[PDB]
């Protein structure tokens, strides 16, 4: 089959802010990575080390969303972007509030597919993560992230 990358859930993560609200970092636990969903654009990220062949790759995240997050009606966006060339990215993935629940774990997926093949490249690390969108509250826990490339292993 294809190349499968299993992301380390005990090292290498950071809080992230892509909007007008500052983040409060991340917290590691036996269950994975958790962040406080303080506002629109607040999330959690890690880096895929260069070089990358990420076009047509599938990102799958197992997550748990808190009751307060579900009540806030905010959405969840898996995204990826070129580190230090931030506007160049994959911005078309979204899980809306209506499809989330606080009652069980969920698997959210995102396919990277850019018309200019920006994600097949050697120059930059790629920042990948998940962020809240809208007017959020509560917390988000990431248990695992698995990336399946469009390349034979
Ligand atoms: O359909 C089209 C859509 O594709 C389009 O979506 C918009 C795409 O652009 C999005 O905005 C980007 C969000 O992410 C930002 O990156 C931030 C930059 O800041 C970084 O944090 C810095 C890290 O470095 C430190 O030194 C510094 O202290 C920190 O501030 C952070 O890690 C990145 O995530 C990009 O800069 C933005 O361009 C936008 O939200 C989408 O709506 O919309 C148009 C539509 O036609
Ligand atoms: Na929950």
């Amino acid at each position: 089959g294809n190349v499968v990358i299993e992301v380390d859930m005990a090292n290498g993560w950071r809080g992230n802010a892509s909007g007008s609200t500052s983040h409060s970092g991340i917290t590691y636990s036996a269950d994975g990575v958790t962040f406080a969903a303080l506002g629109d654009g607040v999330g959690a990220v890690f880096d895929i080390a260069r070089p990358t062949t990420l076009e047509d790759a599938v990102i799958a995240m197992v997550v748990n969303v808190s009751a307060e997050f579900k009540a806030s009606e905010a959405n969840l966006q898996i995204f990826a972007q070129l580190k230090e060339d931030w506007s160049k990215g994959e911005w078309d993935c979204l899980a809306g509030s209506s499809e989330l629940t606080a009652d069980t774990d969920l698997t959210l997926t995102c396919t990277i597919d850019e018309d200019d093949d920006k994600f097949n490249q050697t120059a930059r690390d790629v920042q990948v993560g998940i962020q809240a969108k809208g007017t959020p509250a509560g917390t988000i826990t990431i248990k695992s992230v698995t990336i399946t490339l469009a390349q034979e292993a």
